[PDB]
């Protein structure tokens, strides 16, 4: 798993809408907002309480600061009609032999059109405007190196800090609240809804089974809670009383075998 930033600016914010916003992701797993109204970097959830380094927060409230105005000065690139939306998917990963693996990319109206090429340290897309804020984003000084400096360096420590000080907030697995219930359905038939909640991490398997012989996962949706957990439902369709001769299994770091679920 790696360290990932989701940022994302708009022109046309609503009245009451920070119209630069960006989020802290460990992973599958949050612990950072920020907005352009308030401007602060508040840290959220179980890194609220994190053996934090001080002024670290304050060093991040900093390197987000600069990459605001950079998103702000864009939509100067952008003469077009309007209005208009920015995305960015910033990051990195420690990986084998000690190194990272660098993630800057960039979305406009949500569709991917910049990467920043390391090789040679330049943002990069063929269409008219990943052309105009490149070459804008080049005409501000130092900015293409406080880049370098912040995927290679200033990110794989902020990732082998918040590994070592919290490292237990990841490794942690909560294993999931079942409920498998069945609503009947059209004139002959049930529908089989098995019920999950609160369980982290998200690597969920669901597998349905036809008393004894196998089954597979019905029709299945899946989201998040509010504190950071996750919530997940699969449903098939059964011979009303058959139902009755079938079974729920639910595969999760949780629990220690694949598990069954009676009705």
């Amino acid at each position: 798993l790696s360290l990932l930033y989701h940022l994302t600016a708009v022109s046309s914010p609503a009245p009451g809408t920070p119209a630069f916003w960006v989020s802290g992701w460990l992973g599958p797993q949050q612990y950072l907002s920020y907005n352009s109204l308030r401007g602060e970097a508040e840290p959220c959830g179980a890194w609220v309480w994190e053996n934090q380094v001080s002024w670290y927060w304050e060093k991040e409230t900093t390197d987000l600061r600069i990459k605001e105005k950079l998103f702000l000065e864009a939509f100067k690139a952008l003469g077009g009609k309007g209005p208009y939306t920015l995305q960015g998917l910033l990051g990195c990963e420690l990986g084998p032999d000690n190194t990272s693996v660098p993630t800057a990319k960039f979305a406009l109206n949500g569709e991917e059109f910049m990467n920043f090429d390391l090789k040679q340290g330049t943002w990069g897309g063929d269409w008219p405007e990943a052309l105009a804020i490149s070459q804008r984003w080049q005409q501000q000084d130092k900015a293409a190196n406080k880049e370098l400096t912040f995927l290679l360096f200033s990110c794989p420590h902020r990732l082998r800090e918040h590994l070592e000080r919290g490292r237990g907030n990841l490794e942690w697995k909560e294993p999931p609240s079942m409920r498998l219930k069945a609503r009947p359905s059209s004139p002959g038939f049930s529908v089989l809804t098995c019920s999950a909640f609160s369980f982290y991490p998200p690597e969920l398997q669901l597998r349905f089974l036809r008393n004894g012989l196998a089954a597979g996962t019905g029709q299945g949706d899946f989201g998040p809670n509010s504190d950071g957990s996750f919530h997940a439902s699969s449903s098939l369709t059964v011979k009303s009383g058959d139902e009755h001769h079938y079974c729920c299994i639910v595969q999760h770091a949780g629990l220690a075998q694949p598990l069954r679920v009676e009705l």
